[PDB]
């Protein structure tokens, strides 16, 4: 996250990092058995982090537990990035309590101009890098999808939206991949691509959740 702040430990309980010897990749738990990512963050081996500030200090209200089955979307196309989404089941029921909570699906999509909280702990230089080990959080507003589709022609499909600054300096980035982006209490998006981080004109593009509410519902009733 670029251009952000310290979000403070536990206040995005929701957020979970994907630990596979290493923080790889965002996630968002939805309930007590599930959690839902990128389908760029597909990788076998993984275990779930809950409950985490500093990825690389044990506090105290961690739960780390592996994950027993992952599900890409059926039409995930890995070159384009169109349906990037995935489904995550931990192998036992995560233990609920105010620092690790589930978050909502949207019932309806968002609006251009909602305001939105993207968090993660990727890097926060958009020259260089550097990660952070305590978890960043970053208000950015929905963009106009043709705002969005004139920064990238031909790379924008209904299944993404645009968020952000177009002057620059506030972006998600790098290792925030497969993070949430929750507006109005819903998770609305999830860190998808972009070009470089927080650069001028080139705003995030994240999975547009909201259309896959249906999948989602249906994929977990059945797993
Ligand atoms: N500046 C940002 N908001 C931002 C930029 C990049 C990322 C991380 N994601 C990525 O790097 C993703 C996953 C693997 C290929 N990839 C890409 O961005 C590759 N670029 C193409 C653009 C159209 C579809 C794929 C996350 C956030
Ligand atoms: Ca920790």
């Amino acid at each position: 996250i670029v251009g952000g702040y310290t979000c403070g430990a536990n206040t995005v309980p929701y957020q979970v990092s994907l630990n596979s010897g290493y923080h790889f990749c965002g996630g968002s738990l939805i309930n007590s058995q599930w959690v839902v990512s990128a389908a760029h963050c597909y990788k076998s081996g993984i275990q779930v982090r809950l409950g985490e500030d500093n990825i690389n200090v044990v506090e105290g209200n961690e739960q780390f537990i592996s994950a027993s089955k992952s599900i890409v979307h059926p039409s995930y196309n890995s070159n384009t990035l169109n349906n990037d989404i995935m489904l995550i089941k931990l192998k036992s029921a995560a233990s609920l309590n105010s620092r690790v909570a589930s978050i909502s699906l949207p019932t309806s999509c968002a609006s251009a101009g909602t305001q939105c909280l993207i968090s993660g702990w990727g890097n926060t230089k958009s020259s260089g890098t550097s990660y952070p080990d305590v978890l960043k959080c970053l208000k950015a507003p929905i963009l106009s999808d043709s705002s969005c589709k004139s920064a990238y022609p031909g790379q924008i499909t209904s299944n993404m939206f645009c968020a952000g600054y177009l002057e620059g300096g506030k972006d998600s980035c790098q290792g925030d991949s497969g993070g949430p982006v929750v507006c109005s209490g819903k998770l609305q998006g999830i860190v998808s691509w972009g070009s470089g981080c927080a650069q001028k004109n080139k705003p995030g593009v994240y999975t547009k959740v909201c259309n896959y509410v249906s999948w989602i519902k249906q994929t977990i009733a059945s797993n």
